[PDB]
């Protein structure tokens, strides 16, 4: 008996692993723990649809982080601070911060999750941040921290 | 007169921008300044063989930019250095000792213009470069500055 596998398969085969299971066994446990489906010609071309959106999202998300990359790498990111002891700031300037001065002067809300700061900026210049935007697709961001005050 | 245009196009379409052209005129001027050719199915074939590799050749490109980008951001580079004023450096660490200490350590030779650093580092403990392996390739280099002697 053919079976749309909705759980128990590599993590969650639910994309659409269609295997031929044993008739009765496949109704008495996968399809009693919810495992597994009737692989029957309407929940096969319904699995096909999901996975048909899943692939066309999954694709939105990838060139929209190309873009985004793009938009960014013009950018400069102006965060001023009140420094002293040779350029060195009084406190740090952190991801939450950036984070804020990109959204208020550029108009991108991004999550702070992304950007890749490891030690926070605790010196007057200019910093090239990483920006992890996907999987595969990272930008760089020109930080510039002024002196204020 | 079919012509495959060798030069003056959108910079140059030796590519294989292959435009039709006046006969006589194309072999007075065109064919005179090295600008086109004879289409002839030798140079037709010839000249697809040239963007099929060139073609071929951006493609292993891309994908080593983007094995490379993998086996970089696992690594770690670690650079001593002599620092005091409270982890504040005396001189500063920037891309031909990240280069070096990434070649010396772990077996990849880099471009140092690849090592989008800005400003360059002058204090104690993780910094996180953007490296630009490629137009559309950028990977997060970790690099560890340590306190030495």
């Amino acid at each position: 008996m053919k079976v749309i596998f909705l759980k128990d398969v590599k993590g969650k085969g639910k994309k659409g692993e269609i295997k031929n299971v044993a008739d009765g066994y496949a109704n008495n446990f996968l399809f009693k723990q919810g495992l597994a489906i009737e692989a029957t010609p309407a929940n096969l071309k319904a699995l096909e649809a999901q996975k048909q959106k899943e692939q066309r999202q999954a694709a939105e998300e990838l060139a929209n982080a190309k873009k985004l990359k793009e938009q960014l790498e013009k950018l400069t990111v102006t965060i001023p601070a009140k420094a002293g002891e040779g350029g060195r700031l009084f406190g740090s300037i952190t991801s939450k911060q950036i984070a804020e001065s990109l959204q208020a002067q550029h108009g991108l809300k991004l999550d702070k999750r992304k950007i890749e700061l490891a030690d926070a900026i605790r010196a007057l210049g200019y910093t090239n941040v990483p920006v992890k935007l996907h999987p595969e697709v990272t930008a760089t961001l020109k930080v510039h921290v002024t002196e204020q005050k």
